[PDB]
DNA sequence: TGAGAGCGGCGGAGCCAGCAGGGAGCTGGGAGC
RNA sequence: AACCGGAGAGGGAACCCACUC
DNA sequence: GCTCCCAGCTCCCTGCTGGCTCCGAGTGGGTTCTGCCGCTCTCA
């Protein structure tokens, strides 16, 4: 990408559905979104135990 | 006194205790008589 | 011609990997 | 000699910095590992 875009397909957004398949772009975005929530579901337990 | 051997020794957050700095308040030295 | 069974040992520490959430 | 007002000492207060304890529940495997050098005394 171009330095300063701050349009749609720069910053995260996926224009396309999962039966259409994902750019490659698209596709790591996803998994970077899908990593977040990863995270929190190990991290909230420690929390939510104790 | 030499081999066998016994052992002698060489990360982060959040509550509690101490310290430092700063005033109100009391008592001796001087101000008037 | 004459009795003829029978058990008992494995423990701890540390680390890593993995699983279900 | 008399009462009294102003600085020096006593107290408490506030504020700040350093120190101790906690960090989900289960389960299954495997692997390594439990000290070592030598130094002096004894049997031969």
């Amino acid at each position: 990408f171009i330095k300063d875009d701050y349009g749609p397909e720069s910053r995260g957004f996926v224009e396309n559905s999962y039966l259409a398949g994902l750019t490659p772009t698209e596709f790591f975005f996803h998994a970077m979104g899908g990593r977040e929530g990863l995270i929190d579901t190990a991290v909230k337990t420690a929390e939510t135990g104790y």
